[PDB]
């Protein structure tokens, strides 16, 4: 039989998130989500199985001053992983070190904060000096402010890194949290910004996308399976499936 894949993610609701059971769940029933449905798709139509890891580290993926990865990115150049599948940004400096799939999904980053200011975009949140503002570290986010060559963003990036122990947060959770109970508001992806501002009430997206991407499976550069998981996905995408998979996840409207 053919190896079982190891595939390499990270807790991100509503992409994988654990399952609540009243009974004990092993192995991959212990995750749900939006990117476990598309493995057990994806699987299907390549004909494999696989184990699902959490990266030990509970990062994205950014290289340091020495050009030394971490994260799900680390692990797909170090072959630790056989496919990351999770909600991974396509990006020029990961497509340098690894293999991505065709995307399965597109968004952008947005500010998320909470209501009540006249903050209305970057230009207004970045001039402001009011709300504390920052991204999750070591993800796209952060690698977008730290390469922008646009004033404000320069301007946003020199504040976050000069704040960094307080400005960039260690995953969406802490980010989120405080947004809720701090004068914080938090760079982030909107697809994440629509998922949880339908869920809690207080929070709002502040103006519209600042940037256009795409999220796909990470593979190792050369990895036999990149072809044949961006075939899978152009199948879903075709069929609907990747639309229907958005709609069960996203599902449905809970704020005005
Ligand atoms: N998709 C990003 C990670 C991250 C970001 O850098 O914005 C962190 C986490 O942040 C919250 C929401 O944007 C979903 C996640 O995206 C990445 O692939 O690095």
């Amino acid at each position: 039989a053919n190896r079982t894949l190891i595939v390499t993610t990270i807790l991100e609701e509503p992409y994988v998130m654990y399952r609540k059971s009243d009974k004990p769940l092993y192995g991959n029933d212990r995750f749900e989500g939006y990117c476990l449905d598309l493995l057990k798709e994806l699987s299907n139509i390549l004909g494999f199985i696989y184990d699902v890891k959490l990266v030990p580290d509970g990062k994205y993926g950014a290289q340091n001053d020495k050009g030394e990865w971490n994260g799900m990115v680390k692990e797909l150049i170090d072959h630790r992983a056989d496919l990351a599948v999770a909600p991974l940004t396509i990006t020029y400096v990961r497509e340098k070190v690894i293999d991505f799939s065709k995307p399965f999904m597109t968004l952008g980053i947005s500010i998320l904060y909470r209501k009540g200011t006249p903050i209305d975009s970057a230009d207004d949140l970045a001039k402001q000096t009011k709300i504390e503002y920052g991204a999750v570290r070591d993800g796209s986010t952060m690698t977008f402010f730290k390469k922008s060559k646009i004033s404000t963003y320069e301007k946003m990036w020199a504040f976050m890194s000069s704040r960094q122990q307080t400005a960039l947060v260690r995953n969406s959770d802490e980010g989120i949290q405080r947004v809720l109970t701090t004068d914080y508001a938090l760079l982030m992806e909107s697809t994440s910004i629509e998922y949880v501002t339908q869920r809690n009430c207080n929070l709002t997206q502040i103006g519209g996308l600042i940037d256009s991407k795409g999220y796909g499976v990470g593979t190792p550069i050369g990895s036999p399976y990149r072809d044949k998981i961006t075939i899978a996905i152009l199948q879903l995408q075709e069929e609907g499936k990747l639309h229907m998979m958005k709609e069960k996840w996203w599902r449905g409207n809970g704020c005005p």
